[PDB]
């Protein structure tokens, strides 16, 4: 129906497919008899080593924030004084 | 050139560009500015961060099952795994 074709595509776009993507899954969608499960799973994969790849960059970033936050007081302590600004000067490792 | 240097390690975590004009103007008035401020601007940086963490995890886990759950093959996409995952949500 077009609720259930707009349910298809409301799934795939709350997992972040790029419009490429859903218009292939879509086409394998309306056409599974010509299309196997090698072109799906390669569409479902590459997103996901995508969304692996930027959490490993996150969670990288996270580490080095936690690292400046954890080593400073946060408090009316002169920034004279500042562990964040010594560490940005250095380098960005936290 | 230090300058240049500490603006890069903070883009280099992702600080916006307001963020880093707020760290500048720390770093170069030191005297007039304190912890409380420059560890406020981390804490901002590092909550946006974890929100994108947890969002892509969210996304992460459920590709993850529907790659599990495909046999990747030749075999037709009519009987597969992926479109009726998608179909149910
Ligand atoms: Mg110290
Ligand atoms: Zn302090
Ligand atoms: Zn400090
Ligand atoms: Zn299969
Ligand atoms: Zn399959």
């Amino acid at each position: 129906s077009d609720l259930q074709r707009l349910k298809f595509i409301r799934h795939a776009r709350q997992l972040g497919f790029s419009l490429e993507s859903i218009r292939e899954l879509l086409s394998i969608r309306i056409d599974p008899e010509h299309h196997t499960c090698q072109e799906s799973k390669g569409i479902v994969q590459e997103r996901l080593q995508e969304v692996e790849a930027r959490i490993a960059e996150l969670q990288s970033m996270q580490r080095s924030l936690q690292r400046l936050n954890d080593a400073c007081c946060g408090t009316a302590h002169s920034s004279v004084y500042c562990s964040i600004l010594e560490a940005l000067e250095q380098g960005a490792s936290g």
